[PDB]
């Protein structure tokens, strides 16, 4: 379809457009007595063409397939994304003035309870990554004609996950994707470190394997001309802005970042503003090809139950890999991420099975969760994400930020706790449990076996919200029958006598320490009932307690993790103040150190020997 | 001082010596039965030369403060760093063969129990970062003449933070400091994604400012001649080598990362390597010259009391910015770090007042953590790194990887909770406490009032380990006389009565929430105690405990964060299992929204009335 190359009114009706969208931003702001009118005001142009000349989308339906997508990675300009969707007719007018009260929806920066946002980008630096999984999505497995639209500032670029996407942006051959550069000069508190040199911009966007333009920011023209142009590869349009531009007085100066114009100001502002535009009249929005397809919606179910065999030893995060195939087979939906860590989280099964459905990652766990992320949006596609769970420490903007988002991905991560052994801290996963408790909206497994691991993924899969499921090196035997029914929320009595002493909680290789302390103190006529979580959020209470009411009140819990946010806090938070019932902890007390697995349980006290010692301990 | 041009004798001399490294790092990996040898040999001329030409340290005393840094940011390649601290006389050779033992400190990675690791860097793209902060550090600080270089993976290269790093080395001008890029063409579980494609490393590192020469990093002619020239601005040495180089059969080949030789496979390189070698006689490194100052290892003490008064408001955000610019008078040890939202945090105060000693890191999380780690090693700087806590979740694995460093930094997270107000969830921090509690060297500070923040801002910078400063807000009201005395682990009783019926524990905001609970209860003639925690992390088990004996054994703590990893599952995890006391929890259960901060601490249920209620209920 040709570039429809504007005339002289039409270009008028866009300028109009973005003072319109300057005003607003004012009066919003203003109104609210907090917000970013300057950083509104350098984007207004933009705003205007993409809207009203560049893009296609239903103007009344924001989140329908077809569209092209806009993500505001600079999100503090949200009072004009606001008000591009009230010019388009969706919103109404007189909303936008209840910007960031209790009474409304149009919040401080977007979220996903408005219609016309996917992502959430509060945090600067992660919307471009999402933007990269929209069109890696649209280009690869929804095949279709819509386009993505990121707009970054120019501080922002200082982020390190901008780079990632920038550089999987073209790995990748992301024709249908552009970034908008709001070269302002200015961040929050001082200029951005390259200011206006706009060659730099240029070289680095080039050396990053991107097709970039320099334009004059506030020229409609140029802008129209610079976005009509498609694109064979990604582009950056590197817009030379000022920030304030339009308001007197305040355009191109510090001291102004994030600073609402008091009313007596705003009103003489808004004056000269609206002196400058020549018409009234509204620009339409132009639709969409609907060239996306149909994607199901039903649960996904494993194609046959478990084929393991109880006694047989394999480690979790194999199983991982040979359950996420096999879910593949069941649906196309299906897609997996990972980090340069295939081999190791055994993610490489799925690749060889599935691999238009693998997207190698490199090593960036920032973007890769937000590709996923990307890739979740709209229902496109169920993603699963993996690398070793310490790594995604270095994603947790991301994972917060993708809550926020509401957004429904998976993170499989491996090599959790000093059961990995020799490689030593920095490969151990000892805060991953802290981490994603914190996560509001996640639900986190910790499978102790391949059985209890398959299941796990299934349930992820058919779960909303951040799925997490911690994965261990060792090899552990199977104790779970195939046919064992696994729930989110259930746990598991995987031991038990009518004598039983001790409650004692563990799960993945201390379960197995727990079961082997078991038979140490058969040895001495000491039972313990001994329960696996399954998932440690949520987590099942009841039967921890009724548990620990057939046991004299006594819990113990044992955990490949730090003391804090795991496991034993999660137990003794669920059952403080409950008539009887202790609850006593082992854990990891210091970062570790390198050594075989069974040395790292010992030196750290949460071995099969440290565990009985606790037993005998509380009975006495 | 002049380059030494060397002669073919060392030149061979150079080559023996990479070869022996090679051998090393072969018999090393093969006695674990785990390692990185292919990772080690492409490094092998790389180390060599600049151990034994390049670099100037005194071999038998690698932390001395004069000496040249090195920083293996590759950090799996560690047994080519133990093979040339070896090489250099420091360790005994023997020692060599007990890599990765629990009976040894040659760990997997490298780690600062070693004489010659400053940081830990087993987490790949942050060792550049910590490299910047060493130079910032002997060029702006010390002003002394070591030099800093930094070697790299590929792979590595496709971390977000290297590049944030990249861009601060040239906008501070570290002309001081070297990067080797070992271009090795592969990563772990596929090739890098540029490969062997060096003009495109030349363009993006020159891009980001850097002077960058490729060269053959297998020619130690063409590495003495690129390490021997300095250098008016950072300097990337970009390497073309082969994974596995001199491994026949295994070199530039998939499939061998993180795979040792087998024993018999090991012999038979061995023996091929061990055969091109034509002297057994050692080079012998070359000491620096002796211009770094000397630095104050005393305790640092505010000049002076607070000089609040109680009653006046002020929020704990400005409080810190204040308190942290009064403590810079009293030591120039004191450096202060932000990322683009000093005048948010307030750390703009100390710029003002210290302009020497702040270091602007723009928006650039990450990079900010790793500055600071850099800044610190050798106990150069007592730093403290600010912006808004939530955005420390975008550096949580180089907070992680800090404490595995042993570092002592200070990092102080403004607008903690709801209690923010209208900007909303985005920069609402929410999982702080959770993140920072499960840091196992960390102290958190989480202070109410000025006086409160003053005070541990001061014990902060005389705290070994991570210690973290949650601020706020809100202006909140001085309750605290100014000669009030603070400690580490011990809280404040700020409101009690012989007839208390609930001991509520609140911090910052909620804190001020439950003192206006009591006013309103004391209506219904109900009294409650009101403990202050002032640390979290460690937590008064004790007066927590005394203060619940004296109200019936009842708590109920009320916090401005998630339930998951924060104060209640802290206090639940202390005193669990106490005969009679019980333990009831107010805090935010779900992503909020955009309101003013009365109306959020309403609508998530942790203002005075939702207090007041829970009292009520636990009274019946
Ligand atoms: C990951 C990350 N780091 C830092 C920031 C902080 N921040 C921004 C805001 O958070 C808005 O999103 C900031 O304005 C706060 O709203 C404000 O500090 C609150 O102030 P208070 O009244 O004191 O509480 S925006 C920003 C600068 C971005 O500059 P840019 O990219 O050049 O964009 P421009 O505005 O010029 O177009 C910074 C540092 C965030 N959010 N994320
Ligand atoms: C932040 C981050 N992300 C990913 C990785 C993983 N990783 C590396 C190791 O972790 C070593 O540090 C990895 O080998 C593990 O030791 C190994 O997976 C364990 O295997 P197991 O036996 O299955 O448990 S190293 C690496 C590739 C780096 O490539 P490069 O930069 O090109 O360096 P080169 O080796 O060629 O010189 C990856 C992905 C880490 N660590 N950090
Ligand atoms: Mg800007
Ligand atoms: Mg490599
Ligand atoms: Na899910
Ligand atoms: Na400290």
């Amino acid at each position: 379809e040709s570039y429809h190359k504007p005339d002289q009114q039409k270009l008028q009706a866009l300028k109009d457009t973005a003072n319109r969208l300057r005003i607003s931003s004012i009066q919003a702001t203003t109104a609210a007595g907090s917000g970013h009118p300057t950083s509104c005001c350098s984007a207004a142009e933009i705003m205007a063409v993409l809207f009203f000349h560049t893009m296609r989308y239903k103007s009344q339906d924001p989140r329908n397939p077809h569209n092209d997508r806009f993500v505001l990675s600079k999100g503090h300009a949200a009072p004009i994304l606001y008000a591009v969707w009230a010019e388009a007719g969706f919103l109404a007018e007189a909303e936008l003035l209840n910007l960031r009260k209790i009474s409304s929806d149009l919040d401080g920066h977007p979220v996903p309870k408005q219609a016309f946002t996917d992502v959430a980008t509060g945090s600067l630096g992660q919307g471009l990554g999402a933007a990269c999984g929209m069109a890696y999505t649209g280009k690869y497995f929804d095949k279709a004609s819509y386009r993505v639209y990121c707009l970054l500032g120019d501080g922002e670029l200082s982020e390190g996950s901008v780079w990632e996407a920038m550089a999987f942006a073209s790995i990748y051959k992301l024709d249908n994707l552009v970034a908008i550069l709001d070269i302002n000069r200015l961040g929050q508190s001082d200029p951005a470190p390259l200011q206006h040199q706009m060659d730099i911009y240029q070289k680095r966007c080039e050396a990053f394997g991107w097709h970039a333009i320099i334009v004059d920011g506030h020229s409609v023209e140029e802008l129209c001309k610079a976005f009509g142009q498609a694109k064979h590869q990604p582009t950056a349009i590197i817009a030379k802005t000022f920030k304030g531009r339009g308001i007197t007085g305040v355009e191109d100066k510090e001291s102004w970042h994030g600073k609402p114009l008091p009313k007596n100001m705003a009103e003489q502002i808004i004056q000269e503003i609206y002196s400058q535009i020549q018409s009234k009249k509204k620009i339409l929005a132009t639709p969409p090809q609907e060239d996306a397809p149909s994607v199901d919606i039903a649960n996904i179910r494993m194609p046959s139950l478990p084929s393991y065999k109880v006694g047989d030893k394999i480690a979790t995060r194999k199983a991982y890999g040979q359950a996420l195939a096999k879910l593949g087979h069941a649906s196309d939906r299906i897609i997996a991420l990972d980090g340069d860590t295939k081999n190791s989280t055994f993610s490489e099964i799925f690749k060889k099975e599935h691999p238009d459905r693998f997207i190698e990652c490199y090593i960036a766990e920032q973007n890769m969760v937000s590709i996923a992320v990307g890739c979740a949006t709209r229902n496109r596609t169920v993603p699963f994400c993996s690398t070793f769970a310490a790594f995604f420490t270095r994603a947790f903007d991301q994972i917060r930020m993708a809550a926020i988002s509401e957004s429904n991905i998976n993170l499989c991560g491996s090599h959790c706790g000093v059961s990995i052994g020799e490689d030593g801290p920095s490969q151990m996963a000892l805060e991953d449990l802290a981490m994603f408790r914190s996560v509001p909206t996640s639900t986190v497994f910790y499978p102790s076996d391949g059985v209890a691991t398959e299941k796990a993924v299934e349930l992820a899969a058919n779960t909303k919200g951040i799925c997490f499921i911690r994965t261990s090196r060792p090899e552990n035997a199977i104790i779970y029958n195939n046919n064992e029914d696994f729930q989110v929320g259930q746990a598991k009595v995987v031991l038990k006598s009518k004598d039983d002493q001790v409650t004692v909680i563990g799960a993945g290789v201390t379960l197995h320490e727990a079961l082997a302390a078991a038979e140490l103190l058969k040895k001495e006529k000491i039972n313990i009932r001994v329960l696996d979580p399954f998932t440690i959020k949520p987590l099942d209470r009841k039967l921890i307690l009724d548990s620990a009411r057939a046991t004299k009140g006594r819990i113990l819990t044992v955990e490949d993790h730090y003391y804090e946010g795991g496991i034993g806090e999660a137990v003794s938070s669920a059952v403080v103040g409950e008539p009887g019932i202790t609850v006593t902890h082992l854990a990891v007390n210091r970062v570790p150190r390198s050594g075989k697995p069974a040395e790292l349980l010992k030196m750290f006290g949460i071995d099969r020997d440290a565990i009985a010692q606790a037993v005998r301990g509380l009975i006495t």
